[PDB]
């Protein structure tokens, strides 16, 4: 298992514009298009993203290309974030994947704010981190996905995804 596979399971794959868990227009494998309430605005952001008039539909290859960029951007924002990088550098391969998942989902800023959980992860206090991560709007809005990531940090295995 790896990051791609992991996120592919958490986000799914949709080839037409859809609303995410927050009601925002999205496409592909969790590619957010816009927070605006307008489908037209979504369609425009979509064509700009793919470089063609899509009519709000893309192909699988196109979804995968957006995914590749998105995963890459997430890793890179982790590496540039002064709060995130030290954490990521301290972790093993499997837990690094869980930090990337959260960043993909919530954005770097959102993640950099789990101050307390970051500190526990960095100190390798697994159970403490897991408990703290659960006290979040994140866990209350998307509990099954959050439990999966949390278990990942707790155990350092892919068990939650098999
Ligand atoms: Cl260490
Ligand atoms: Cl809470």
């Amino acid at each position: 298992m790896n990051i791609f596979e992991m996120l592919r399971i958490d986000e799914g794959l949709r080839l037409k514009i859809y609303k995410d868990t927050e009601g925002y227009y999205t496409i592909g494998i969790g590619h957010l298009l816009t927070k605006s309430p307008s489908l037209n605005a979504a369609k425009s952001e979509l064509d700009k993203a793919i470089g063609r008039n899509t009519n709000g539909v893309i192909t699988k290859d196109e979804a995968e290309k957006l995914f590749n960029q998105d995963v890459d951007a997430a890793v890179r924002g982790i590496l540039r974030n002064a709060k995130l990088k030290p954490v990521y550098d301290s972790l093993d391969a499997v837990r690094r994947a869980a930090l990337i998942n959260m960043v993909f989902q919530m954005g770097e800023t959102g993640v950099a704010g789990f101050t307390n959980s970051l500190r526990a992860l960095q100190q390798k206090r697994w159970d403490e981190a897991a408990v703290n991560l659960a006290k979040s709007r994140w866990y209350n809005q998307t509990p099954n996905r959050a439990k999966r990531v949390i278990t990942t940090f707790r155990t350092g295995t892919w068990d939650a995804y098999k």
